DNA sequence: CCTGATTCG
DNA sequence: CCGAATCAG
């Protein structure tokens, strides 16, 4: 399990919605809540 | 419909 | 860069 640029596009989507971490976490599956947070911090979203 | 931000290794 | 471990409201 990686970060393409779909799963990142995914991610953008999703935190924008309003999501929380945790929910976010579970629709992509094979990663923790902690770092789908890391990764939004980075991509500053 | 179970916090996010920021540091740390 | 990554995600766990802290920090912070």
């Amino acid at each position: 399990m990686s970060w393409t640029d779909e799963r990142v596009s995914t991610l953008k989507k999703l935190w924008l919605d309003g999501l929380s971490a945790s929910q976010i976490a579970k629709q992509l599956g094979g990663v923790t809540r902690n770092a789908v947070i890391g990764k939004v911090h980075r991509l500053g979203l």
